[PDB]
């Protein structure tokens, strides 16, 4: 026949991309195009539907002219694949298909009080008692308590509720709305987890949960798996119909973190993946069957691959300050002056010498929740130095994930097989090695570091029959787009210890307030 | 018709200074020379007897000649005073005249052994056994201990102790002996209230305590006041006899921090200096009674004016890392480039925001005596900058001076009328305002920073008929040196709270073992 390609629609809290595939996957054009941070009052963070969806069509439309311009053989786009930031919910009207209002963001911490309300006036002071329906704690990051919000707060969004024509949605059903031009209300598995509205058992809406949150049904979309046809592209916001040519399907939704827990291949129990950005977001594959967490993790769903096709359940864990760390001691501790210096400067010592450096800036998350803990360091004495400060902090991120896979380890009854990871720091050769090391497993780096896209961009192509198997996916993967690997190069006694003085250290955080 | 000269060599624990004063009390003429300073293992210090000796013949013949340029006129020095680096122990022979073995100096830790040893089979599990006739507890600084160790590890010292020849002494007798020719084997109260081997309110070598720790008083100098005829310079090692150019008598000995406290007039009870440098010390004169302590303190002569003269004494705390907290962050952690960002930095905040800097590097000193403690930092948040981290650390100096200066009213019954600050730190303005604002009393800043070379000069003017009598001496000082006055500036409240923080750090110190 001819050479396939697949798009993916990475549509992120800071910008919005379009990356094509190739059929080995690899990404052969990309456009970035950002959209505006609101902030009307402090730590409330709000996102224009309508700007994000541009966005979305002219990245489309951009990569397409640019790939055109230097692949003679690129003919059409065969499906699209669509991730998210997930949790953000968007509120709009069936008929004017326009938002009632801008869209309240994952981070966005204005639903605190209904989040406190909820906890006392539904659980009776446990955040965590529908974590058995959810596989979620009582929080402002889900998407529940950010359409209570909607509804309580702007009129226009009451009114079209008592008119039944109010949609909300994640930036998933609302990005497939428009595109389909208002015909297609849908929403995949993993997205629908993170509202808090979502059997996690049967990955149905709860009648139970609606109702004692007070949000409708007839508000929300068709949950769906992640491959299958979803729609087509039905608009033309920014060229974008004129661009694709022909009528091309949708195909691939799917959560961000879940959507790189894809990309990089973890298809079977036990295998995990670590993005280290800004935070780190850890998620583990357990398998058929969903696992609930006695250490504060959250359970979601991993993956699902055609309708009512298997579905693959997950554990979920984050740190706060990962990537912050580094940025943190550069800018307002002059540590170093471009990152570069972080690695070889943590290099140019043996180990910490009795020093742990604490990060919880903004708290320890993770399985030991604790909001007053604070930024910490102890050890230290006159041969201390900045070098040996780096080193912990590189350290320290390591011996979070390694808490946090630990309690993976015991809420689901497996071992961890493998721990791919993506994200800035994983370019920090020396982090991967004190995480292998610590974690007595390989670490496997993508050269092709971009993941979370490919992730969407498999699920479409799965659905397309681009890719005929996930056995296909990871061949082609392995042969074409290289990993580095990175065995654990420690011994038991400095693993041993390295944890011993990180469990000393830990007790010693306790201060705000 | 013409100027009076004392001459006054500061000994100090990496150079020897020689400065000579006019009856006016300012430094006409000034000459520096280092020493090398040994390390043949870990924690040990230790140096060359010879090198010291003859560093201090450079700096008199040098600074001698320098004087003669200036003045023209000057024929001779009318006294000569001694100021040293305590309870560091050389060990000599009788007829060779010359050292046996390096001194052990009085931060070097390989008597620790010895320290233990000392504590259980003589002193019953307490360290502080012999506080009530020493005024100090066991513990790895005292000369004994030195002494003790140099008699059970080197041959040529557990020798030269069998044939009647062997001498020991502090770096006053050493110098002292080798400035008369051999003539000359004293020491003066000061220095010999750090021997562990001296009864505090006697001012006698104790029986009980020689006996018993196995030092045989053969070894020992004949114990003088800090103010008297000691002996004469007769040896010409580098001019030194030639350039003097007549037989100049030393009339003055004493311990470098009582020197300091002698040198900044602190001849009231109450009155108190606090001087930084190699090592770090407060004292305190509590007056012609000695105190003994129950807050960590030593208890030890300040000083004693003549034969016959009343003994005042006084209370001793130290700080281990204080100007080498500013150079540490200078050094080691990059915070600042050179000494004047740092008072600069720490002012442009407006507090440590809720940061607390321990800097205890090596141990915790003071009333505290913790050597477990580790420096360590608490409370960081994202917010946290390097302005705070060295406020902090100005706050923690302060904050330790102000509990020695509690432990210090308690012990002695006394309230602190007046602190006055020499060394380096006290060219910082913000630190001494930080003091004087915890203390509630006022802090002096001598322009003429040179007083604990001052010290032994005023001893050996005071013996000589320069000046007459402690009112004098005042007199003029006054007269001549200007001071500055730096004033409290705070509430009950803001006092009360940063030390309930300071004071929460503290339990998150210990670390070490
Ligand atoms: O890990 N984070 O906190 C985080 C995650 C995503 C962010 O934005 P994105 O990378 O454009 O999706 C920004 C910050």
């Amino acid at each position: 026949f001819t050479m396939k390609y697949v798009g993916s629609i990475d549509q992120g809290t800071t910008s919005t991309r379009f990356i094509i595939f190739d059929e080995r996957q690899r990404p052969v054009s990309v456009h970035q195009v950002p959209h505006t941070q609101h902030t009307p009052h402090p730590g409330w963070l709000e996102h224009d539907p309508m700007e994000i969806f541009r966005s979305a069509c002219k990245c489309m439309s951009v990569a397409i002219a640019k790939l055109r311009q230097k692949d003679a053989s690129f003919r059409k786009i065969e499906a699209i694949g669509i991730t998210n930031q997930r949790e953000t919910t968007v509120a709009w009207d069936r008929v004017t298909k326009e938002p009632l209002c801008y869209a309240p963001v994952w981070n966005d911490l204005r639903t605190y009080d209904i989040t406190k309300k909820v906890t006392a006036e539904l659980g009776g002071g446990d955040s965590m008692f529908a974590s058995k329906i959810t596989g979620l704690p009582v929080s402002t990051y889900f998407a529940a308590f950010k359409m209570r919000w909607m509804l309580e707060n702007v009129p226009a969004v009451a009114d079209a509720c008592r008119r039944g024509t109010l949609c909300f949605g994640t930036i998933d059903t609302w990005l497939m709305y428009k595109l389909s031009g208002g015909k297609a209300f849908v929403t995949d598995v993993t997205n629908a987890s993170r509202t808090f509205l979502m059997d996690l058992r049967t990955r149905k809406w709860s009648p139970e949960l609606c109702e004692k949150l007070k949000i409708p049904m007839e508000t929300l979309p068709e949950i769906r798996s992640n491959s299958e046809l979803f729609g087509y592209v039905e608009t033309d916001e920014c060229g974008v119909a004129a661009a694709l040519n022909e009528r091309t399907p949708i195909m691939g939704s799917i959560g961000d973190q879940q959507s790189a827990l894809f990309g990089n291949m973890c298809f079977e129990k036990g295998e995990a993946k670590n993005t280290y950005g800004t935070g780190c977001f850890l998620l583990m594959n357990v398998g058929e069957e969903a696992r609930f967490s006695k250490h504060g993790l959250l359970s979601t769903v991993g993956f699902q691959v055609g309708r009512d096709g298997p579905c693959y359940y997950a554990l979920e864990g984050a740190i706060a300050c990962a990537g912050a760390t580094v940025e943190w001691m550069r800018r307002n501790m002059n540590l170093f002056s471009h990152i570069t210096e972080c690695e070889k400067l943590a290099r140019s010592v043996p180990g910490t010498q009795g020093i742990v450096f604490v990060p919880a800036f903004s708290g320890l998350l993770a399985p030991y929740w604790d909001p007053s803990a604070r930024g910490t360091i102890v050890g230290m004495t006159l041969k201390t130095t900045r070098a040996h400060v780096i080193r912990a902090a590189l350290q320290a991120i390591a011996l979070q994930l390694n808490d946090v896979v630990g309690s993976m380890k015991r809420d689901a009854g497996l071992n961890l097989s493998s721990l791919r990871v993506d994200g800035g720091l994983s370019k920090n050769g020396l982090l991967m090695e004190i995480q292998a090391s610590l974690l007595g497993v390989d670490i496997l780096v993508p050269s092709m570091h971009e993941t979370t896209a490919l992730g969407a961009a498999l699920c479409a192509g799965l659905a397309a029959g681009v890719w005929t198997s996930l056995e296909e996916v990871k061949a082609v993967s392995r042969r074409e787009n290289s990993w580095k690997t990175v065995s654990p190069s420690g011994s038991a006694m400095e693993r041993e210890a390295m944890i011993a003085e990180w469990r000393e250290a830990l007790k010693r955080t306790k201060w705000a307030k």
